[PDB]
């Protein structure tokens, strides 16, 4: 069903991408236990977006350590080339954790943002509803990214739909929210919103891989582009969040984040 079963993969083509998710396990899991040191200098009103950070450092960097040992188990170099075993290799199990990785990264962010009681919950519940919408439907679509590329691109479109308007709702929250942050966090949030919509535009791009590039290099490709992505959707995504709730911490009067700060 996916396109990475349809090709023999040279050494370099192999073994540039067993090296992409390796590289992937050791960057979050070296994020992991950056979030997991600073913890302590955030304030108890902003510990719980950093605590999400280390979980998404762990459900990511799981997930890209299962993407190697599965590529890993799939090939063997036969006669020439990496070729396809018993075992099969699926982006799939991606979609399968974006399920969890996308709402812990929508909360932190309305953590941050001050949202509280019942705007929270209404808020989560509708970003989760829309990133839930977006990702069963585009896992629905990549199950025909070999056998019906127009039905790809159909469920592509209306997950398309739910990645706009989820979107829209990040959106309207940070820029209503923005002139209740402290320590100049007003500035620093908006930046994260085009981080957010740069580094999550990539995953359609790579969803369309099978349809502008259906070889062996396409594989590739689709393999890096998922690296800036999540690198830049995770690991830079938290390291901005986690600034921000230390340097509010730190101007609601919060010691320990005062003297975190006050050290560097
Ligand atoms: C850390 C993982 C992240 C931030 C995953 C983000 C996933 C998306 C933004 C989903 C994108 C899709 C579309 C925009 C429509 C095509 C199919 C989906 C999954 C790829
Ligand atoms: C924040 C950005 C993170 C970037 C992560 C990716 C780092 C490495 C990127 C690739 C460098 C180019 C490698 C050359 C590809 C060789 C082609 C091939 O033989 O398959
Ligand atoms: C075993 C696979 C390769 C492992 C590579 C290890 C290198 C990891 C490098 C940094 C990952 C990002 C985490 C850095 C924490 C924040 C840095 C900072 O405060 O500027
Ligand atoms: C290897 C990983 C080392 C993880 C242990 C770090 C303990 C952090 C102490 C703390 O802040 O509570
Ligand atoms: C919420 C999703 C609602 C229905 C989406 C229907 C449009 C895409 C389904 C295509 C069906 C097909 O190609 O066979
Ligand atoms: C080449 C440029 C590559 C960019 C790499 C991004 C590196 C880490 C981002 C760290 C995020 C820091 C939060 C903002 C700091 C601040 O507002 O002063
Ligand atoms: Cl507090
Ligand atoms: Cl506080
Ligand atoms: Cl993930
Ligand atoms: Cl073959």
């Amino acid at each position: 069903k996916n396109i990475e079963s349809l090709f023999d993969y040279s050494a370099g083509q192999f073994e540039f991408i067993d090296h992409l998710l390796t590289m992937g396990v050791g960057v979050h899991f070296a994020a992991l236990i950056f979030f997991l040191v600073v913890s302590q200098f955030v304030a108890p009103k902003y510990r719980i977006a950093t605590a999400l950070s280390c979980i998404v450092m762990v459900s990511a960097g799981l997930i890209l350590n299962s993407q190697a040992v599965m590529w890993t188990d799939a090939y063997a170099y036969v006669d020439g080339s990496y070729q396809l075993q018993d075992l099969t290799f699926s982006n799939g199990y991606r979609y399968v954790n974006w399920m969890a990785t996308i709402p812990c990264l929508l909360l932190q962010l309305l953590i941050v943002l001050n949202l509280k009681g019942k705007e929270l919950f209404s808020t989560a519940t509708w970003l989760i509803l829309a990133a839930w919408g977006m990702i069963i439907t585009g896992y629905v679509g990549q199950l025909y990214e070999v056998d019906d590329i127009a039905q790809l691109m159909i469920w592509g479109a209306v997950s398309t739909a739910f990645f706009v308007v989820m979107n829209w709702i990040v959106g309207t929250k940070i820029f209503k929210n923005r002139a209740t942050m402290l320590g100049g966090t007003d500035s620093t949030i908006t930046k994260v919103f085009w981080l957010m919509m740069f580094a999550w535009t990539l995953y359609p791009i790579a969803y369309l891989v099978p349809a502008f590039m259906n070889n062996a290099d396409g594989v590739v490709l689709r393999q890096l582009l998922f690296t800036i992505a999540d690198i830049s959707s995770k690991v830079i995504y938290g390291l901005m969040i986690t600034y921000i709730a230390i340097q509010q911490s730190a101007a609601a009067g919060y010691v320990p984040a005062q003297q975190a700060l006050g050290r560097i």
